[PDB]
């Protein structure tokens, strides 16, 4: 399990420094030793984005067991440091009474431990009428309570994201077998009328086209603003180049140069919308489970 890490870490080296980043290992070295147990059946991916997050990569490890409290173990290891902020609480609460049925953390290779991701089964997928009952949840989310109902989302939540660097959560809508997002949400004209609603940044002609071949978005909220801070639309392909998309030359690089193979595998491309313009994100899969 030890050679698992050192072959990690050298990929993980590797992938930051073809899109422009370098590796901690003062930062890394730690939470692969942390997370060594579950790593081997994980699912491993590497995710660039544009503009301001272009300065670290995101190393993700997914479909981690049940029974995992993925930042427990963050606590115990050092990896993160103990908060009486309810970002600190709410993954507990989560777990609890939502049907979680396994788990993911995210660091940045440069920045070290940042989230975790807690997944339903696509069978049976969480609700916001059961988020707006934790303690810990942002109060944004029930003040916003009729942007998911009228979009037909509110009963559909297929990822929980909590970010404790930044103090931010994800809500995830859709994806694998499960309910589907209405296809209004990814039409022109409803692309127009989520972003003007929410005081995003109105879609750009590339936009709407990548739209039409998504099936997954996702809302971002916060603790201390009562407004969604963004909304992303998710596409899930394996042949990146052919999105009807400008690739970012770090993009590019990893798409073309990754130091492992992708053979055929999907990757996972958004465009997230904030109040100022829009940003990509690339999603490059190093190890999965079939
Ligand atoms: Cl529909």
């Amino acid at each position: 399990e030890s050679a698992d890490l050192t072959e990690l870490y050298s990929i993980i080296e590797k992938t930051a420094q073809v899109v422009d980043v370098t590796a901690s290992h003062d930062k890394v070295w730690p939470i692969l030793n942390a997370f060594q147990d579950v790593i081997a059946d994980s699912v491993i991916s590497f995710r660039a984005s544009t503009g301001s997050s272009a300065d670290d990569l995101d190393c993700r490890f997914t479909m981690l067991p049940k029974g995992l409290d993925p930042y427990a173990r963050a606590l115990e290891h050092g990896l993160t440091p103990k908060t009486d902020h309810p970002v600190g609480s709410l993954l507990k609460e989560v777990h609890e009474n939502l049907p979680i049925t396994s788990c993911g953390v995210d660091f940045g290779v440069a920045g070290g431990f940042t989230k975790t991701w807690s997944f339903p089964s696509a069978e049976k997928l969480g609700k916001v009428s059961e988020l707006v009952k934790l303690p810990s949840i942002p109060d944004a989310v029930a003040a916003n309570r009729d942007f998911f109902e009228k979009w037909g989302i509110a009963d559909m939540v297929s990822t929980v994201g909590i970010d404790y660097s930044k103090r931010t959560m994800n809500l995830y809508f859709g994806g694998g077998v499960g309910d589907r997002v209405p296809a209004g949400v990814f039409e022109e004209k409803g692309v127009r009328a989520i972003l003007g609603e929410l005081g995003l940044a109105a879609p750009s002609e590339e936009l709407l086209k990548f739209c039409e071949r998504s099936f997954v978005i996702y809302v971002t909220l916060s603790w201390d603003s009562p407004k969604i801070n963004r909304f992303t639309y998710s596409v899930m392909t394996p042949e990146p180049l052919g999105l009807p998309v400008d690739l970012a030359p770090t993009f590019e690089r990893l798409i073309k140069s990754a130091p492992y193979d992708t053979e055929g595998r999907n990757y996972v491309y958004g465009i997230a919308s904030t109040p100022k313009g829009e940003y990509h994100k690339i999603a490059s899969y190093y190890q999965w489970q079939k």
